[PDB]
């Protein structure tokens, strides 16, 4: 039994909330929530802990761009502090290689991050890597082939359609193919040996179209969009399919998961968030 665990958001600010999702039963569990609110952070699982990677703190009095490393044990339903990254990283992109989480890109305050760093949970330390050919900001991330993959984003300017690809052993980052859809804040995941990028903004509107990446025509194909359009929304998957959490349409603050079967090519609705928000961490275990 592997939950879908959100954690943070936002909603009239950044939040706390810790929740997990039981698709077998279709049932929502509140859990400990996060010891400082955050929004715009990522989500990963390491030997069966939950982590909550950077972000930033929305207030009405006042904002703070996100350092922070958090680690949720579901045994003992506790939060525990972990060793902060070098700099702070607000609407960051996260990926795990061999036990090693990968902190990509994000903003802090002016600046627009192309810095990357690995954290080892086994020394409770972060090291800096090449970083990338672009700063991106909202920028999806995707382990294929134990290559990390950075898709889309924001560089200060201008939103990309560009991604680009990290070789750990050879410590270095290429670009890819662009996707055919200019992507900041989209949900980005791997499925059956392809790299998915669901919704984000393209500068313009919030997008409810989805690509995936097929490694071996390296070509960036349509599949069917989801029902909603949206934008910061958390992604995931579970057992053999994409599921979509949140995020914003231009209007609302969505509470809609939508759930992709890859067999049919269709989306269809699961359950619903117990409250609408944007900016969320997600991750399974
Ligand atoms: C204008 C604006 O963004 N504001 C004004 C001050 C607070 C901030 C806000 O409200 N941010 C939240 C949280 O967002 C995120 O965690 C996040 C995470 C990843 C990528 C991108 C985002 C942005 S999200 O794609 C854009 C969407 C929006 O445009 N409005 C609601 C008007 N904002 C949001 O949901
Ligand atoms: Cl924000």
């Amino acid at each position: 039994g592997r939950l879908i665990y959100t954690a943070g958001g936002y909603f009239r600010q950044s939040l706390s909330y810790l929740e997990a999702y039981n698709p077998s039963d279709g049932t929502w569990l509140r859990l400990a929530d996060l010891q400082v609110p955050r929004s715009g952070l990522a989500g990963c699982v390491v030997g069966g802990l939950l982590y909550a990677v950077g972000g930033r703190n929305n207030s009405p009095d006042g904002n703070t761009d996100s350092s922070a490393l958090d680690c949720y044990n579901p045994m003992t339903n506790q939060w525990s502090p972990c060793a902060p990254m070098s700099v702070p990283r607000n609407r960051i992109g996260v990926g795990v290689i061999d036990g090693h989480i990968y902190a990509v890109g994000g903003s802090h305050g002016c600046i627009h991050h192309n810095s990357v760093e690995r954290y080892e949970p086994e020394r409770d330390e972060w090291h800096l890597v090449a970083p990338m050919l672009t700063r991106r900001i909202g920028v999806g991330v995707a382990v294929l082939n134990r290559l990390l993959y950075a898709v889309g984003g924001f560089d200060g300017t201008n939103r990309l359609n560009s991604a680009e690809c990290y070789y750990p052993e050879r410590n270095e980052w290429r670009m890819i193919t662009a996707m055919n859809t200019i992507r900041s804040g989209a949900g980005v995941c791997v499925l059956h040996n392809c790299i998915y990028a669901a919704g984000g903004y393209d500068g313009q509107d919030q997008l409810n179209s989805v690509e995936r990446y097929d490694v071996a025509t390296a070509t960036w194909t349509f599949v069917a969009p989801m029902k909603h359009r949206r934008s910061a929304l958390g992604i995931t998957v579970h057992q053999g399919r994409i599921y979509v959490l949140g995020g914003y349409d231009g209007h609302t603050f969505l509470d809609s998961v939508e759930c992709y079967d890859p067999d049919t090519d269709t989306w269809s609705e699961v359950t619903r968030m117990t409250s609408g928000r944007s900016g969320v961490g997600v991750a399974v275990t």
